[PDB]
């Protein structure tokens, strides 16, 4: 922990010539990556990995050049990208992350203005000509098909009948659906309320973590806004945002979300196979049983 910070302080000062670290603390952390707050002013995201930060950096650059908006996003001042190590540094966007608790304290009018701000942001981003980042495409259906092939080549035959049926029933739905055939555009693609920042009037002031962004189905950016869970605000919130956003089939957006949710245990298994992490394989398989029995 105090050791973790030291290594990273060392790396930051080694790769960024005149940068002096006076303070550094961990502010966020997954199984792939760690984020640090440095000098109480800079966020540094770091990853020991093509699975690095080149695309994410290209997207910040494209967005900072082409969006016209008052909503802040990361603006990369420092970067180091190699095969084994990636670092992005940018000034911290100040604010309070949106949560369900906070939303519930807001007045009706505050909630509306927040929704309108979100809809506006998404409309502007989805309307950009993405020619200049055209290499950042993501085909979710094809990705799933390839992940299924990887399953068939590795552990599929050791799975139980219940697990196999869950997977085959998902593949059948994937084959019948039309929700991947609509408009493609640049999406944030991890658009949950823990990535939305509010200012002191409860208005949207910033958006972070475009680390999964790319050119993908328009429906992608409504997946968490439509989610019913403890972490997200609720389906009505997403529905209202969709009405404000306009010119989009809401029932398809919901079908897209439902499909991505059904995929989740399989995505988890596949993550464990690819990263040689048995814990994830086991968790995904257990989750299939939990869903089958509800
Ligand atoms: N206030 C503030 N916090 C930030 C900012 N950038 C990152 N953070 C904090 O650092 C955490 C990690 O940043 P994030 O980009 O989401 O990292 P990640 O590796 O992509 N995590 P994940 O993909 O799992 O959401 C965020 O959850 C948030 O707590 C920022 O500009 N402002
Ligand atoms: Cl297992
Ligand atoms: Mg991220």
């Amino acid at each position: 922990n105090a050791t973790n910070v030291k290594a990273m302080k060392y790396l930051i000062e080694h790769y960024f010539d005149n940068f002096k670290v006076d303070s550094i603390e961990i502010i966020g952390s997954g199984y792939d990556a760690v984020a640090y707050l440095v000098n109480n002013e800079y966020i540094f995201k770091t990853k020991f990995s093509k699975k690095g930060y080149a695309k994410e950096k290209a997207i910040y650059n494209f967005l900072n050049t082409n969006l016209e908006t008052n909503v802040k996003i990361p603006n990369i001042e420092y970067s180091y990208i190699s095969d084994e190590l990636s670092i992005l540094g940018y000034k911290e966007i100040k604010g309070t992350f949106l949560t369900p608790e906070i939303y519930s304290t807001m007045s009706e009018e505050e909630q509306n203005l927040l929704k309108r701000d979100i809809a506006s942001f998404l409309r502007q981003m989805h309307g950009l000509d993405y020619t200049d980042i055209s290499e950042c495409t993501i085909d979710n259906k094809q990705n799933v098909l390839e992940e299924y092939i990887l399953l068939r080549e590795t552990i599929y035959n050791d799975l139980t009948d219940i697990e196999k049926d869950y997977i085959e029933s998902f593949m059948e739905r994937l084959n019948a659906t039309t929700v991947f055939e609509g408009k493609k555009c640049l999406c944030h693609n991890d658009f949950s309320c823990n990535h939305l920042l509010l200012d002191g009037n409860n208005r949207l002031t910033g958006i972070i973590d475009f680390g999964d962004s790319g050119i993908i189905d328009e429906y992608c950016d409504f997946i968490y806004l439509l989610e019913d869970s403890e972490e997200e605000i609720g389906t009505n919130f997403g529905e209202d945002i969709l009405r404000m956003y306009g010119n989009i089939d809401i029932e398809k957006a919901k079908e897209y979300q439902d499909i991505v949710e059904e995929y989740y245990p399989i995505e988890t298994i596949v993550y464990g196979i690819k990263n040689i992490k048995q814990e994830f394989i086991e968790n995904g398989r257990k989750e299939i049983y939990k869903r089958t029995y509800k």
